[PDB]
């Protein structure tokens, strides 16, 4: 996975992902903003996805974070994962943005905000514990 | 969505998913047990899925465990979704069966659990809540 470090710091968006399957899995589009944690896009529409189940989506989002803000030595292991569906998705392009919120030595926590039209009000939010092994 | 109802009756398990991306997702089989509710499969090894990620799979075969389970009528909704990494993954192809709790008039509750070897200590389990609109 090294590939990864050099695809980081190449900015390589387009196939840092092509090469996972959350492409194959959605038609997300991925680039930073400013001063604020990486940010992922979705067409959140219907190539469809029905039941507008977005777990997958989330799960990766939350990963690809984690890693992108971390040492890229070897993929965080994840621990659990929830998610809550707040409101019914709109024909918009669906945002979502993570934070680490404790980070501890061998533990991180990642919230993930779903969102269109309002970040207030989410169209889901996610939560997911990993499991590091920072050579710290 | 007609065409489910005709393909529950029909067993068309090979094409049913076909077109749904769980497919597009891993390389899940399905199929159905000895008076046990539905059951899936997927080869857990590596076209692989880093990270060992399994949300999307997990919470997709909730969704359809129900509508294959309930009438057809239109696709159930989700609210929320959680998972719980319990065991790394072996080698060998991972089996998931959900089962659904308490089932009032308009809420559904599902518990998923993903296994290989011995179902007794699983890979992970998840659960999920789903709101219908059961014409009943």
């Amino acid at each position: 996975m090294q590939r990864f470090a050099d695809l980081r710091d190449r900015k390589a968006y387009a196939e840092i992902v092509d090469a996972l399957p959350y492409v194959k899995l959605m038609g997300t589009s991925m680039a930073e903003d400013e001063q604020g944690e990486l940010r992922f896009e979705l067409p959140f529409l219907q190539p469809a996805l029905h039941g507008g189940l977005i777990g997958g989506f989330m799960e990766s989002a939350a990963m690809i974070h984690l890693m992108w803000n971390r040492e890229s030595l070897e993929a965080p292991k994840i621990v659990d994962f929830s998610l809550d569906y707040l409101r019914p998705g709109r024909p918009q392009t669906l945002f979502a943005q993570c934070e680490i919120t404790k980070q501890g030595k061998r533990v991180a926590h990642v919230l993930i905000e779903a969102w269109q039209d309002d970040r207030s009000k989410p169209v889901a939010v996610a939560r997911a514990h990993f499991l590091l092994t920072n050579l710290e």
